[PDB]
């Protein structure tokens, strides 16, 4: 399938890296009004977090050429003015953070594209998570969402645990790395005041919808989960801390067995498992959605427990975008 | 009342700063084999976290003089070889991290001191927390402990909540700043392998006894609490995240009213209260033990809730050491 | 004397802090289209780098009131649409970073202000540096500039050394803390590509005009100095490293004596001197423009030498703005 | 040639990585009293800066097995008690930082080893630098030194420039990343006071012998160079800033040509060259000793210039150790 990209940021660029890594998806066009053709070369070649690109990159005849495949470049602010059709782009990835409703994202179809994928949650487009509800996707749907990074970590874990023991109620905290909507020194952040204070200096509390959204993707758990977040001064990689009460009694060692079996069968590639003494930098550029840390958790008794799971928020999420589009294309 | 210090580190120096500010406690001797007389002047004058000392500091006749008070300096590795009595030291503060049992800390009395206070938890000496059980102290006790920084934050908050609504069960996480037992780059750390990885780079999980210890200080809650910790890259100030279940039903607003009343009456100076949009740097050099953040917490139901409280782990703890010794002395 | 502020950022707010502390300058109006009235209270009360404000701050009748003085608030993007005169603002401080030429800054006079001071270098307005050329100011000048933070550190030091021994030639490097034009993660930065890479992760080279500009402020040194900069991951405080060649021979001790004498006489308050073992945090909220570090420098010969000087780039500069306006007003 | 390692730290472990990468050197024994057999596996597998080892690692029959080669493990404090001979170790790498003179390092020959290489400067063993004086090595010599990380960056650059234009005099500064002799919070550091202040918080000045040592390795430049250092809060990668005066006149573009030619001929693999807009993270795990940055430097005139060169202090240096031992072995 042939693909386009709107917004060449952290997610936009890493999705592009992943597609050339696989060879199931082919990238044929890119739009970003604030990055010119020569500046694109530089930003794709060099990366502070994940390292130099292994391959070749240059500019020839007004196009971007990676490993020898030529790509068409555009520079528009309004999405209705982009000529996707002429270039041959059948699916579009929307990753600017500015167009997350159905009305707004709809503008792409006007330029001659078939379907659109939003790289964030949505107030009204239907949400999917690979491993959990992806089989509910249908070819009547022209606009869809891949949810948030945090929701892709929490959802696979809660499904296994709910199926085998049963969840009565629960509360979540995430300790999360820094992103591009934060600030270097104290400053203006609009309506959300704590989010504008110095990012290199502070621990910062913040809101999250990620836990209530599990209830859309798993109906049975609707109304039984919620949570919050802290932002801390590391540049990539994050962690989930889930505290919950169970229906059926369960020793800690029984919980471990069930999680390892799922990682070796149906959820291979998505949910991992480990007993080593790891820390955050050990998961930099890891491709899983969720990895269970067996040593770091604890139980008060047979009905009340605390569980711990790690995730690369940039590079894990990027690879789930590509997987989603492949599934979709097999149902055309 | 006149006092001695064994260990001139982060706690040892800041206790000394607090006592000169207050003026009920008087410091008359100091022991540290690794810091000579001229080096002591430099370390007390300048501080990276809390700033310059306002006052005068100099060296005269082989003694350390601050605002005109002369202090006797010693350099011994073995605590039994030290002559406290001769210098006139009636209480000793033990803050080296190496002598935390009753056998080991007992050596100070062989040198002619009356009573000893350990600045950390203990396997066998009795523990106290101002505001919670300090009225159970009595004259027969020669060796005592002031517990940990985390236990001084959690204990006051749980006593209010247990008294008014009742705690059935609960689980705790603390997000904590870096300390002097960590390492600048990957290296050896003994039995705890995760503790030696790079402190400037990582989020690091670790164990903590601070929640079980609440059960010794408040007998009724023995066996109903436990928890863990993460270490993150800030130089000072930490936070508690308590998830718990209640006996009597309670709306969020009712919980707020009960906490504000306690802060304004019998726990004034120990427990604070706030509704402003705060972050970690806002509590640097604050003197409270625990401050409730009303905006950051959340409730699932009338029986299931998440509560949030801040603490300066260096400077809050230092001031509680001083308060304890005053109580003690006024009962001799 | 009564004054206005256009741009309530890091400099705009700290100038305001300095004036209330001193008491010769009085603030009566403030303009910032992106910070509303209630948001202003919060940003002035709490500060990550310098700490809480000691005083009272509140909102009453649509005006901002600090220790009982009411201030008029405006919200305009175009500086010509602003009514300075009506509020009683005789001088205006221009600290947005967007209006640094004479055409552009001229718009403030159309609103009824007398004189304007630009808080940055300028292509065409005349530049002044207290201690060096401030006595050349005169009444005919309606628009002026206070130069950059780096130029206020270098200029006083070079004038002493040129007067006593003579400078043939020289080259400068500054190691500088992070500012608000940098980025949290890899991203777009216009014409300067290196400036947009992750600020928490990297050492970053950049250009600076600060050394050539010394040649406008001291005509005799025109064409004999230039330099560059590196940006590093601290939140405040910077350092100068000057390498130079001399006309008259000079031992290191002779250089020290000449610098101490100037600090104790005609440059008191501007140029400091020290022989203690200092580091960067020791100068946080210091009010000098330049402090000579005697231990850190070194000489190859009696004609070839390396000199080292520290500066608080936020709070030192803020106090020089206030001093300039006093001089000006006492000559009306 | 068969090789042993004393001190399994940052350098000790990365040298071991490099030798299995090449296949010119074979590692057969390791000594470290503070890291037991099972702890060695963990520290070699996982790395915060350079990433997971690509290969296999396990423990079998009391030995360490990497990619299937078995290695003998020892646990001694005194180097005279190690049985190098029995294990078959013909050369020994000394990387503890405690044994840097000829007397002290001599103890290894008593255990039955042939020659020793010190991974640091030395008060009396003879020093070498690949690319510059390695051809002066002789088979009469039993104990030798590979100099410091900084000296391996400066020396190759100064040789090219001195040969083509001539150096009359010069002064150096290095901006340098953090290491394991620093501290997480303010504390005791012995005789060097600034070196014990908080490493995550400050810019710290320090001494260096690296520039005078160039005069041993290049006799003609003895007495014409010296310098100093700043330490800053990044975990790896450093930079050199050399300011110097020339004999023969030279335009900037002439200096560039000469440096590029040397990088493509005799000094290929040791000295690099670049015109792109790079920053520090772009050189993480780079194998060169010195890379010239052409955009970042500047000239005041035809006789007076400032030059800039980057270096991975951990991973560049490690690969030069291995190269030295190969050369040596060809002269047996
Ligand atoms: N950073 C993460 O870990 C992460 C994880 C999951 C989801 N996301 C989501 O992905 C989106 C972007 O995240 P990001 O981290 O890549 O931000 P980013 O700033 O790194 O990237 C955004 C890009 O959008 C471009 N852009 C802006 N306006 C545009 C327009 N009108 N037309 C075309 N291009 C435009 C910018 O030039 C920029 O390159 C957000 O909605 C975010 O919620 C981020
Ligand atoms: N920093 C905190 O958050 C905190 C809070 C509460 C309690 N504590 C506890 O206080 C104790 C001290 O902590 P710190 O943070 O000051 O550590 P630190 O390393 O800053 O201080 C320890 C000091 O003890 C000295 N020392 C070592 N051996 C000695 C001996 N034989 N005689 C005299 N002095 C000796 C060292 O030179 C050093 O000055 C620890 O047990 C710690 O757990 C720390
Ligand atoms: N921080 C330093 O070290 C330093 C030192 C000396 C000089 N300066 C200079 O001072 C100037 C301001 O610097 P800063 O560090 O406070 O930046 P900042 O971003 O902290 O402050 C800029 C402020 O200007 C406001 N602004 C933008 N457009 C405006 C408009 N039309 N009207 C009114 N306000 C507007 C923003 O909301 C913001 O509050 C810059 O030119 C900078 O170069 C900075
Ligand atoms: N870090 C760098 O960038 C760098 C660069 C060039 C040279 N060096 C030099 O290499 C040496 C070590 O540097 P490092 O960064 O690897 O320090 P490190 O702490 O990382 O490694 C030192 C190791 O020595 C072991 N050790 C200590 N005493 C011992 C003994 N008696 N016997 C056996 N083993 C012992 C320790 O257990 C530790 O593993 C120093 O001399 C340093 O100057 C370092």
């Amino acid at each position: 399938v042939k693909v386009g990209v709107n917004g060449f940021g952290r997610i936009g660029r890493l999705v592009t890296r992943a597609a050339f890594n696989s060879g199931k998806v082919d990238i044929v066009a890119i739009n970003d009004p604030f990055i010119d053709l020569h500046y694109m070369v530089y930003m794709f070649q060099y990366d502070s977090t994940h390292g130099k690109f292994h391959g070749t990159v240059k500019a020839e005849n007004g196009k971007l050429v990676i490993n020898g495949k030529a790509i068409t470049i555009f520079q528009e602010r309004d999405p209705a003015n982009i000529k996707w059709g002429d270039a041959g782009a059948t699916y579009v990835v929307e990753s600017t953070g500015v167009f997350t409703t159905m009305e707004k994202a709809g503008a792409h179809l006007k330029g001659g594209a078939k379907r659109v994928i939003i790289s964030a949650p949505s107030a009204d487009a239907p949400m999917f998570v690979m491993g959990v509800n992806h089989e509910k996707y249908d070819n009547s749907l022209k606009i869809v969402s891949n949810a948030s990074c945090t929701t892709n970590c929490l959802a696979p874990l809660a499904k296994v645990i709910h199926d085998h023991f049963g969840i009565v109620e629960g509360l979540m905290t995430t300790v999360h790395a820094i992103t591009a909507t934060q600030k270097t020194v104290d400053g203006p952040s609009g309506k959300l005041w704590r989010d504008g204070r110095g990012a290199a200096q502070n621990i910062i509390p913040a809101s999250t919808g990620a836990a209530k959204a599990v209830g859309k993707v798993i109906p049975e758990l609707n109304g039984k989960l919620t949570g919050m977040a802290f932002r801390v001064p590391t540049p990539n990689v994050s962690v989930v801390d889930l505290t919950c009460r169970l229906e059926k009694p369960a020793k800690y060692d029984d919980i471990k067995q069930v999680v390892k079996q799922a990682s070796e069968g149906p959820l291979k590639g998505i949910l991992g498992y480990t007993e080593d003494q790891v820390v955050s930098c050990d998961f930099n550029s890891d491709t899983h959605s969720s990895t269970f840390d067996a040593g770091a958790g604890i139980a008060l008794n047979d009905h009340f427990v605390k569980l711990i799971s790690w995730y690369d928020n940039e590079f894990g999420y990027s690879n789930r975008v590509v997987d989603l589009m492949v599934h979709m294309a097999s149902k055309e």
